[PDB]
């Protein structure tokens, strides 16, 4: 009887046994691939991750930003009727990708991540969104990436010749921006289905592509310099 709505109006997030959590999501991601879907019950508990991200004492704040971002995607899918069969909660998980909020979720189903009851609710909402949108959100094309990995963590998960398969969710660029800092580790990456999430980013000067974990990409060529970009990765979207 405890925690009914009208004393706590957000479900509890589940906490028990993490690990095991994690282990069936990525079991679900591999075996749905493309059919992934939230259901409304994990809609409801990304609505909590979201709201409860910081702290109690701005669960006030972020409620307010989460209704703002609800009302921003049901009017999107009312202006672009495409993606009328979204989930709206699906949509605010995108634009909630493009904030700082995505550090709780971009590794949570790494092998080695600390998994979290909240990154584990938004990883839902995020592949549900980038699986379901039309395929008309489809980049096609060379996208570009950089970050500061270390050289094992280069080699723990790309080998030329290799197919890896990221259960990252790995975001990239359409486009190649001069940038203020030279990466440890860039990537040029050959997108099929990779998915261009500029129309729900609040950073809307950006033109991000993200893949969901799953993803399979064929490495063609891993570059080594002495100097940044000490590695530089080509590889390949496949099916």
């Amino acid at each position: 009887s405890s925690s009914p709505r009208p004393l706590s109006p957000l479900v509890e997030l589940n906490t028990s046994d993490l690990i095991k959590q994690k282990k069936q999501l990525w079991q679900r991601v591999q075996h749905d691939g493309a059919q992934f879907r939230s259901t409304p019950e994990e809609r409801k508990q990304f609505k909590t991750a979201l709201i409860t991200l910081w702290g109690e004492q701005y669960r006030p704040e972020r409620q307010q930003r989460w209704n703002g971002m609800m009302q921003r995607m049901a009017q999107m899918k009312w202006n672009h009727p495409e993606l009328k069969y979204m989930a709206t909660e699906d949509l605010v998980a995108l634009q909630a990708w493009t904030t700082d909020d995505y550090e709780v979720v971009q590794d949570v189903l790494e092998k080695e991540a600390r998994p979290t009851a909240h990154g584990l609710a938004f990883a839902k909402c995020i592949i549900s969104a980038l699986h379901s949108l039309p395929e008309e959100y489809s980049y096609q094309g060379t996208v570009f990436t950089g970050e500061d990995q270390l050289p094992d963590w280069v080699s723990e998960r790309y080998q030329e010749r290799s197919i890896t398969t990221d259960r990252r969710f790995f975001a990239a660029s359409e486009t190649k921006n001069a940038s203020w800092q030279g990466m440890a580790v860039e990537w040029e990456s050959n997108s099929t289905t990779g998915k261009r999430i500029s129309m729900f980013s609040e950073r809307p000067n950006e033109q991000e592509v993200l893949f969901p974990p799953g993803t399979r990409f064929q490495v063609t060529r891993i570059e080594e310099n002495e100097t940044h970009p000490r590695l530089k990765i080509y590889q390949s979207q496949i099916a």
